[PDB]
């Protein structure tokens, strides 16, 4: 699964994209 993150992703996660959500940039992680 994935998971928008602030402010970036947890070990073992990369980053495929963006989440916008109340108001700020997501990170999408995989």
């Amino acid at each position: 699964d994935c998971y928008c993150r602030i402010p970036a992703c947890i070990a073992g996660e990369a980053a495929y994209g963006t989440c916008i959500y109340q108001g700020a940039l997501w990170a999408f992680c995989c």
